This record gives C-alpha cells, structure tokens and sequence, in this order.
C-alpha cells in the first residue's frame, strides 16, 4: 500500500492523479493512492521531507521543478542536463530527482526536424529544449520575458548541439522568428500568450503546456490559422509514462493510460 502524488500551486486542475491511478489498477497496485497536494516552490522540502515510508514518489509541476531539483540528493543525468525536475523517487536513503517533461515533448511531437521556437523561461523551458534537441531540431530561438533566464536556455541549447538565440516577445523580432519556425513549445501562461496570438497564429505546429482551461488563446489562433494544435494533455500523458515506471518499477501500461486520457471530460 504506497503513496504518491502531485505538488504545485496552482494544483487543483491537475489530471495527473486520473493518469496514475488507471495505471496503478493496471498494475494491479489498487490500493496505491495519488492525490493533489497544493504547495509552492519554498514550502516543498517542508512537505517532502514530511512524507512517511509508503511515499514512493511525487510529480512536480508549476511552481516547484527548481526547487525539486535542489531538493533531490541524487538526480539522473536528464534532470542534470535540462536544471529542474518534475519527479522526485524515493530511495533508500533519500530522494532522486528526474525529468519526464523531456519525453513529454518528444512524445507529444512525435517528430520534428527544423526550425523551432520555444516561449518561456520556467521550469518546463529547458525540457523543451531538450526535447526539440532530442528530436533533432536544427535550430531553437528561446521568447522569453526574463532575458537572463532566457541566455541559460540559450547555453543549454548550445551545449546539446542546438544553434540557439534569444529573442524578445517586444521589441520587433517576434514576426521573423515565427516565419522560420516549423513547431511552436508554448511554457509561458495562456493570459501572456494571449497577446501575441496574432503573431504566433502563423505557426504549423503548436504544443501548448497548458491543458486547463481549454483551449487557450493561442490554441484557438493557430488552429483557426491552420495550425496543427497539441494539447497539454498529451505532454501530460507522454511523461506520465516514465513517472509511473519509476514510482512502480513496472513498464508504463500505456494502453490504459490512453484510454484514461480519452476518459477525461
Ligand atoms: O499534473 C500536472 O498537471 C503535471 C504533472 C507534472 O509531472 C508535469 O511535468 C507537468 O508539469 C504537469
Ligand atoms: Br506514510
Ligand atoms: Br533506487
Ligand atoms: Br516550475
Ligand atoms: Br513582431
Ligand atoms: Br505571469
Ligand atoms: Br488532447
């Protein structure tokens, strides 16, 4: 009988509790429970360091994939590469820090071979940058607001083999680098991106992070532009797999896991 979960903050839309658990009665794990808990970047080593020893595992979202990184005594070499986490493991003899956001770009993709452009500079950016590298994009231009967060994803880029550049939502440059790109990853929240719709509508591929509220702004503007549009329930499926095989350590039953996702309203 284990426990696992998810922390954030905002943490009540969260679908990932409806994900796990269709795996863990996959597993036939059925007394396994995963519930939402509401906790922000600064109080999350109060709350996993409170965890008991049926813990075996917790996802991270939003606010608190740096701090899970910090937190964690051994991280992969994934969460290593990309400089936060969205998956703590319990151990031993303490926690290990990884990251699925990777897969969750990768598999929600599917494929992609070019010019990609990437918003935002949170915890989910740099798993997007790894992902498009994983995928074998040529070349990344990091949008952000925080300039300085943005020249750490440029390095990241640079570092997995990706000629990277930064260029700012206002200042002139956002039209030109949409007209080059061929995939949109959208990390920033669906209120700022709102604002540059109009100008980001001309992507062919979107993958919005956000899955709730649906569809967002600039889901609805690239699809009405004839955009391809990913939700954020398929990031969301795609690195549940490899949360759940860690939280288990049982392969993913991604059968019903699909069929949970398709469950969702
Ligand atoms: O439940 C959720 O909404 C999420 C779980 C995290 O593991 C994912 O990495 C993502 O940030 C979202
Ligand atoms: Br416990
Ligand atoms: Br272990
Ligand atoms: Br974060
Ligand atoms: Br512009
Ligand atoms: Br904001
Ligand atoms: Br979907």
């Amino acid at each position: 009988p284990k426990k696992a979960g998810v922390l954030g903050s905002p943490i009540a839309h969260s679908r990932s509790p409806q994900l796990h658990l269709a795996a863990y009665r996959a597993l036939g794990l059925h007394d396994w429970t995963y519930e939402r808990i509401e906790c922000g970047a600064a109080e999350l080593p109060v709350v996993v360091g409170g965890f008991g020893p049926e813990w075996v595992g917790v996802s991270v979202t939003m606010p608190g994939k740096f701090a899970a990184l910090r937190f964690a005594d051994e991280r992969t070499a994934r969460a290593d590469l990309v400089g936060s986490a969205n998956t703590l493991v319990r151990t031993p003899h303490g926690w290990r820090a990884d990251n699925t956001d990777i897969d969750g770009v990768a598999g929600a993709l599917g494929a992609a071979a070019g010019h990609a452009l990437v918003l935002g500079s949170g915890g989910t950016a740099p798993a997007a940058v790894v992902g498009l590298a994983e995928l074998g994009v040529t070349d990344i231009t990091v949008v952000a607001r925080n300039s300085d967060k943005a020249a750490r994803l440029v390095d990241l880029g640079t570092r997995v083999g990706v000629a990277t550049r930064f260029c700012a939502f206002d200042s002139g440059g956002l039209a030109d680098a949409v007209a080059a790109a061929e995939v949109l990853v959208s990390t920033i929240p669906a209120e700022v991106a709102a604002g540059y719709a109009g100008t980001l509508a001309a992507i062919p591929v979107l993958l919005d992070a956000i899955y709730d509220p649906w569809p967002t702004p600039l889901a609805a503007a690239v699809g009405s532009a004839g955009g391809r549009v990913i939700s954020g329930l398929q990031m969301l499926l795609h690195q549940a797999f490899a949360q759940v095989e860690q939280f288990t350590g049982l392969p993913a039953p991604r059968e019903a896991m699909t069929c949970a996702l398709a469950a969702l309203d």
